[PDB]
């Protein structure tokens, strides 16, 4: 579980928000892109895997699952690429709820920035620091450190 | 402290590579930008602080230290903005040594990507996973986890 991430793609202001969630912790990383392509998805995964020990990625759709550019980035980064099918049905609604919460946070900071990408980074910050009593940021470091020891 | 980071700016192919180093571990995050403005530096720090518990940042030069955009982003993110003056004289050469090593790694992957930004992310990955026997990625998680606990 400590190396498992889920990709998620949501839309806002005619742009795409690409999200990776660390499944065990709820910790997230996100970027704004004009549209979801294999190339953008590949680049995002290279960034992610250089920062956290990404073992497995459940891709967000079949186009990223299929993409030769994505499969190449996963190979390069030592990531096992998986489908994102909610064999546990809980997952569709869990992603739904995350997007809705993320979009709520974005609405709360939207007026503090000109550009969507900036508001998204502020929302990532707020999400990751929110105490739930640990934050997502605390959980991920705890989970991975235990795994190393 | 587990919360201390140093900013560093280096040049390659007529572009700027902005680097944040976690002082205690040597773990790095980096991005390519056209040039080092207050705005770009501010956005890079918002990204960083959403991902790791950034308490203190030693800025890379006086323009970023002075920048009201940078000071506003530090205020927003709860970051203490400090100078990066080598009170330990060994800091100058340590940064120089990191840029040299980073550029060497970039040279080793340069032909595997069209765009500089991609090669820089591959280099971050290689740097952060390199053992010498823990990696920088292991050290940062271990340092912060101990700090939480
Ligand atoms: O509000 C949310 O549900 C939310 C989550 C939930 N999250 C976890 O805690 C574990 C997990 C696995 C797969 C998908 C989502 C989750 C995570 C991140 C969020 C959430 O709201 C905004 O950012
Ligand atoms: O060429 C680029 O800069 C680039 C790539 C290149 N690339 C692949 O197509 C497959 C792969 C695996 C590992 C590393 C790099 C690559 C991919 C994504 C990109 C690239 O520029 C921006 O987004
Ligand atoms: O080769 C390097 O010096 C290097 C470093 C060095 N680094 C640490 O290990 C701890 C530290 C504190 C302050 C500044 C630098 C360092 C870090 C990252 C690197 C390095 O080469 C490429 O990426
Ligand atoms: O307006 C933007 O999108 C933007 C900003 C905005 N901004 C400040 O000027 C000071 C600050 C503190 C906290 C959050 C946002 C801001 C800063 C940097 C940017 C921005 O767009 C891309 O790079
Ligand atoms: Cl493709
Ligand atoms: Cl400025």
């Amino acid at each position: 579980s400590p190396g498992i991430w889920q990709l998620d793609c949501t839309h806002l202001e005619g742009k795409v928000i690409l999200v990776a969630v660390h499944v065990a912790s709820g910790y997230i990383e996100a970027e704004v892109i004009p549209a979801e392509t294999g190339q953008e998805t590949a680049y995002f995964l290279l960034k992610l895997a250089g920062r956290w020990p990404v073992k497995t990625v459940h891709t967000d759709n079949g186009s990223n699952f299929t993409s030769t550019t994505v499969k190449a980035a996963c190979w390069w980064a030592g990531i096992k690429q998986e489908d994102g099918i909610p064999y546990n049905p809980q997952s569709q609604g869990v992603i739904e709820s995350m997007n809705k919460e993320l979009k709520k946070i974005i609405g709360q900071v939207r007026d503090q920035a000109e550009h969507l990408k900036t508001a998204v980074q502020m929302a990532v910050f707020i999400h990751n620091h929110k105490r739930k009593g640990y934050s997502a940021g605390e959980r991920i470091v705890d989970i991975i450190a235990t795994d190393i020891q």
